[PDB]
């Protein structure tokens, strides 16, 4: 069936701490939160979130997008603008 990211898709964004984790508690139920998702971790330090979640209901990097705004940079490896 699914050869790879087909019947679902992953993002191991890396975090930035910001200064020493300003929040992050709040982002742990965050990335929990997020529907659509089948399996859902976050790493320590560079808050490397790794969720898998299903291609059709929401993008986990857009929420991670506001985990940025609010000053959690995120080394996402998705660049395809980017790649060539």
């Amino acid at each position: 069936g699914s050869m790879a990211q087909a019947g679902e898709v992953v993002l191991k964004m890396k975090v930035e701490g910001m200064t020493c984790h300003s929040c992050t508690s709040t982002i742990e139920g965050k990335i929990g939160k997020l529907q659509g998702v089948q399996r859902i971790k976050v790493s320590l330090d560079n808050q490397e979130a790794t969720i898998v979640y299903q291609p059709h209901l929401i993008s986990v990097e857009e929420m991670k997008k506001q985990i940025e705004a609010m000053g959690f940079p995120a080394f996402v490896k998705k660049q395809p603008k980017y790649l060539k």
